[PDB]
């Protein structure tokens, strides 16, 4: 279930992480536009640029930690506002959240693993209400 | 306290698990007999290679689940038993881990970070009494 997919997840960490963030920039490309340094650039080419690599391994840290720490895939209200509040995510609405989820679960559904996909789901619907909340646009 | 720096320790798993391996390799150099591949190079030879991160990342995901499923500092046994039986560490014995954790406290000590040292020591020393409990030499 959810809690095993956080520990399947933290077993290669830096390769899901990526690959997740490359499946979100494909499904959806116009969200580049937040990502400026990695236009013009095919997926090898980005697994090797060091600051792709290490903030995306940075954000994907602190998603296990939040999901770790969730009820029933509904977050802290502590880790909601941390969210909201931090300086990097200035420019963001929370339809950029929303788009993030659907292309997480769609790449755990094509995975052909024994992912939890429905979980994620709920997660990333209970994360966007719980951002709300705490003042995002 | 404990819990807290099992949070930090995540939110940048791949520098900290660097750098206390390398802590650990450069106090007790006879021990890198264990790590016939990481001999005649430097630390910043090896950490030039994302590989040593992988490698050294998995390494401490699995030793913060271990401290996180811990009661007051004491690992359960069946935790020691996964860590005794793993076919990489056939012929470890409790003096390896031992070293270990005197490194990664000297580490913790030294650092401009808070971490609770003492928890840390504790944690070691009852890791080292489990693996004992659970067969290992
Ligand atoms: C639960 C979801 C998210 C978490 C845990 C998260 C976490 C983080 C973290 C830790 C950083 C700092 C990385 C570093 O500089 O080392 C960061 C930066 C950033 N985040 Fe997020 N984030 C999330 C969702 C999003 C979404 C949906 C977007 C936009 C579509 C976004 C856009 C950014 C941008 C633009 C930066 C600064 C640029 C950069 O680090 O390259 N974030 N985020
Ligand atoms: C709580 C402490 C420890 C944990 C959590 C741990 C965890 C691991 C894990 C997860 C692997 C497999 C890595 C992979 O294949 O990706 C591994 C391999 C190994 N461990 Fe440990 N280990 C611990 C202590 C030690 C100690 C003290 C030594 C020796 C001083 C040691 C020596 C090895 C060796 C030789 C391998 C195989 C070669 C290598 O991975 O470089 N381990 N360990
Ligand atoms: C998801 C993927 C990559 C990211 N980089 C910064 N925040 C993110 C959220
Ligand atoms: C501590 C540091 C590095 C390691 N590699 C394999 N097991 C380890 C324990």
């Amino acid at each position: 279930g959810f809690k095993q997919d956080i520990a399947t997840l933290r077993g290669d960490l830096r390769t899901y992480a990526q690959d997740i963030f490359l499946a979100f920039l494909n499904k959806y490309p116009d969200e580049k536009r937040n990502f400026k340094n990695y236009v013009g650039k095919s997926d090898q080419e980005l697994k090797s640029m060091a600051k792709f690599g290490d903030h995306t391994e940075k954000v994907f840290n602190l998603m296990m930690e939040v999901a770790d720490r969730a009820t029933d895939c509904v977050p802290l209200a502590s880790d909601a506002s941390t969210l909201v509040q931090m300086k990097q995510h200035s420019g963001l609405t929370t339809g950029n959240f929303e788009k993030l989820f659907v292309a997480l679960v769609e790449y755990m559904r094509a995975s052909g693993q024994s992912f939890d996909s429905q979980s994620w789901d709920r997660f990333g619907k209970n994360l966007v209400s719980a951002l709300s909340s705490a003042g995002m646009k």
